[PDB]
């Protein structure tokens, strides 16, 4: 027998109790959710998100989150998630209406859950079904090597498909990760990171950049260019799947004009 599914169909929402909150850093936390029963799955295929929903000051906002757990974890799932706080930033006074209400619930407190949604699936074994488009079917691309191109939170979706592959011994596909954060204290789940790297070298490279450097930096410093491209991420003759996740303007700006300067065509990369 399979274990029982909680996210059973994508139009119902599911209201999941908050078990725990565990600081990744000075603004994001992982908020643990415990799942109808201990023995249920989420029901989330690896490249997929969820969507939360809540009524915020009398208004309905839904955000998507992805979360890092997988189908094997039962009975609970985890989100990594940034808070962006009211009364600290210049152009944001009220800051995020989601992520400061799930800053405020207490432990036994519950939110809506829905999902799974997004238009790549991994499939395991260098295989990735990405659909288009909302409106069109997946097909399945295959590769030997992934480069993921991260800045901040947008790790979330790059350690959700690392971990599916290095949990399979039998999983070939190396990752080749560049994290971009502001600063060091803003790297987010960096132990684990480099407790992938400890046990799966041969698998998995890592390297930084952050906005601003400290003195003791051995990484790169600024936004995401053409070098680090270039030195980080599989060539593009070895046909690599690339895999981008961050603000906008680091897509647009950091990360399309400097993967067509490198070679990696259009129809091998995928931004989240
Ligand atoms: C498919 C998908 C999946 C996502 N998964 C994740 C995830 O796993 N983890 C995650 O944390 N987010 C994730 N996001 C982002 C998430 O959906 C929300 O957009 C985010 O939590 C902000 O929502 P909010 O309602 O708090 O902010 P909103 O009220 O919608 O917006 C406020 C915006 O103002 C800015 N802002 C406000 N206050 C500050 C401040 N103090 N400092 C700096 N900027 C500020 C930020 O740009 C912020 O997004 C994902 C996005 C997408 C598209
Ligand atoms: N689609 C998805 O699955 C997910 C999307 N995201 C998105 O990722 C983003 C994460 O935001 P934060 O953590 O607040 O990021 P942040 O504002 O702290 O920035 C992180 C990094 O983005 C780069 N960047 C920012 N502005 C840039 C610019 N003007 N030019 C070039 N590079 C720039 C820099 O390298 C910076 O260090 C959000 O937009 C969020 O919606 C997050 C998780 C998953």
């Amino acid at each position: 027998s399979t274990p029982a599914i909680t996210l059973e169909n994508p139009d119902i929402k599911y209201p999941l109790r908050l078990i725990d909150k565990e600081v990744v850093n000075h603004d994001t936390r992982r908020f643990r959710f415990a799942l109808p029963s201990p023995q249920h799955i989420l029901g989330l295929p690896v490249g997929q998100h969820i969507y939360l929903s809540a009524r915020i000051d009398g208004n309905l906002v839904i955000r998507p989150y992805v979360p890092v757990s997988s189908d094997d974890d039962k009975g609970f799932v985890d989100l990594v998630i940034k808070v962006y706080f009211k009364d600290t930033h210049p152009k944001f006074p009220a800051g995020g209406k989601m992520s400061q209400y799930l800053e405020s619930m207490k432990i036994g407190d519950t939110i809506e859950f829905r999902g799974p949604n997004g238009l790549l699936v991994y499939q395991g074994k260098g295989k990735f079904a990405i659909r288009p488009d909302k409106k069109s079917s997946p097909v399945i691309k295959t590769v030997k090597s992934v480069g993921m191109i991260a800045g901040g939170t947008g790790i979330t979706p790059m350690l959700q498909v690392i971990r599916a592959i290095m949990k399979d011994p039998d999983d070939h596909t190396v990752c080749h990760l560049l994290f971009a954060n502001q600063t060091e204290k803003d790297i987010l789940l960096r132990p684990e990171l480099e407790e992938l790297r400890n046990e799966h070298s041969a698998r998995f490279k890592l390297w930084y950049t952050v906005d601003r450097a400290p003195e003791a930096w051995d990484y790169s410093q600024g936004f995401v260019n053409e070098e680090m491209i270039r030195d980080h991420l599989p060539p593009p003759e070895e046909e690599p799947l690339v895999l981008m996740c961050g603000p906008p303007p680091m897509i647009q700006y950091a990360c399309l004009p400097n993967l067509e300067r490198v070679g990696h065509p259009k129809e091998r990369c995928f931004a989240f």
